[PDB]
This record gives C-alpha cells, structure tokens and sequence, in this order.
C-alpha cells in the first residue's frame, strides 16, 4: 500500500459534484470545492480547478489529476509547517502516510488542537498517542476512517486497510 491507495479507500471517487461527510460539496477522490452552499459557485471553482466547462462532471484522469496535486500540497504543506515538519521527519514510512492522511482530511488550521497528540507521536508512544487521537471530533464524526488511521499510527503497518481490501 502507500498514500495513494490510502486515501482512495478513504475518500472514494465519484465523478460528479457531491457532498461530503461535512455537507461541503466536493468532486473526484476528495477534492473540496467550497464550503460554500451554493452548487453555483462549486460548479465554477470546478471549472477553475480543472481548466474547462465541466457542468458538474469530470473524467476519471482529471479526479486522478486533483488528486495526484491534493496529496503532493498535503505533503508540502507538513514540510512548510514548523510544527508538523519535526514529527513528520520523526515518523517511519508507513507512519507518515497516516500524517498525510490527516492533513490531507482536515487542513491544518487545527494543529493546535493536537498539540499533546503530535508530543506523544514524536516520542514514539504509540499506545497513548492513539487514546489522545480518539478524543477529537474528528474521530466522533468520522469514526471508521480515524480508526484506520489510528491503528496505522499505533502499529506502523496497512492492517487496517488490508482487512478492508
Ligand atoms: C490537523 C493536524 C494534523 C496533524 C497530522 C500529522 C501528524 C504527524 C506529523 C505530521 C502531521
């Protein structure tokens, strides 16, 4: 496995406008659009992101192509930030997949609120870092995807993802 094949689990891939778990419409494996609730100005950041008239549908290459650019500004944005970047270099492979699938769910304008998380990460104490991940929102609302990625932080390894294919 690796970050691609993660998050393609983790995110789907649908090819026409749709909402996320957060009611945000969204395209392709991930991609938000707008926190906006007007279809109409997602329609147009689609077309801007995209580069043509879409009307709400794109081809499987260009989701793969949001994508491909999605995962390379989540891993760039942890290298930009001074606080993930020291955890980031920590962590072994498989361990940063789990990172970028975060930053790449959730942004980072909430780092601050996993301060004591990240501490626990960069000393590689996995069993307590797993107990703080759970005590967020993020685990509440999506449940199912936090605990993958939970158990990929706790163990270092795909079981989480192999079990479910
Ligand atoms: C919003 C905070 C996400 C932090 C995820 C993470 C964990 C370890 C190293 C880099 C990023």
């Amino acid at each position: 496995m690796n970050i691609f094949e993660m998050l393609r689990i983790d995110e789907g891939l649908r090819l026409k406008i749709y909402k996320d778990t957060e009611g945000y419409y969204t395209i392709g494996i991930g991609h938000l659009l707008t926190k906006s609730p007007s279809l109409n100005a997602a329609k147009s950041e689609l077309d801007k992101a995209i580069g043509r008239n879409c009307n709400g549908v794109i081809t499987k290459d260009e989701a793969e192509k949001l994508f491909n650019q999605d995962v390379d500004a989540a891993v760039r944005g942890i290298l930009r930030n001074a606080k993930l970047k020291p955890v980031y270099d920590s962590l072994d492979a498989v361990r940063r997949c789990a990172a970028i699938n975060m930053v790449f769910q959730m942004g980072e304008t909430g780092v601050a609120g996993f301060t004591n998380s990240l501490r626990m990460l960069q000393q590689k104490r996995w069993d307590e870092a797993a107990v703080n991940l759970a005590k967020s929102r993020w685990y509440n609302q999506t449940p199912n995807r936090a605990k993958r990625v939970i158990t990929t932080f706790r163990t270092g390894t795909w079981d989480a993802y192999k079990n479910l294919l």
